[PDB]
């Protein structure tokens, strides 16, 4: 009756000027997605997303800004312990020119992900659904099990 629990810790990181609401700006808080794939044994599996949401650092402005590939090196790639299967996202605002005019999204050759945020009255909701499309395009979809 193995209960498998997958999940997948996703650092979705907010730029400035990138996602404000009306009457408040931005929050450093922590969302979940559950995807229980049914299973016709006794043993089951459930894949989470741990989504982090933060505000970007004062030294990721200066690496952003500059070009898609240029900056995903200008992160320093952040060397750490136990970084496989994590998943980090950069959000950037509409105007941004990182991608070139309408590519809502982006997958780097890592763990890495750059998508576009939309600054409008939930600028949560949709963000959190592109960040999971973009999330099981990158890592645990149903298909991958």
């Amino acid at each position: 009756a193995l209960q498998l629990r997958l999940m997948v810790p996703v650092t979705v990181v907010f730029t400035r000027e990138s996602v404000p609401l009306d009457d408040q700006a931005k929050l450093p808080f922590t969302v979940v997605h559950e995807r229980e794939i049914p299973l016709k044994y006794k043993m089951k599996i459930k894949c989470r997303f741990q989504k982090a949401y933060r505000r970007a650092l004062d030294h990721e402005e200066e690496a952003l800004s500059s070009g898609s590939v240029q900056e995903a090196e200008a992160m320093l790639d952040e060397p750490q312990e136990q970084a496989e299967g994590s998943l980090t996202v950069y959000v950037i605002s509409e105007h941004s020119s990182l991608l070139p005019q309408d590519m809502a999204s982006y997958i780097g050759p890592k763990r890495t992900a750059v998508v576009r945020g939309i600054m409008h009255r939930e600028a949560f909701n949709i963000i959190g659904r592109r960040i999971v499309q973009v999330a099981q395009a990158m890592s645990l979809t149903e298909d991958v099990l």
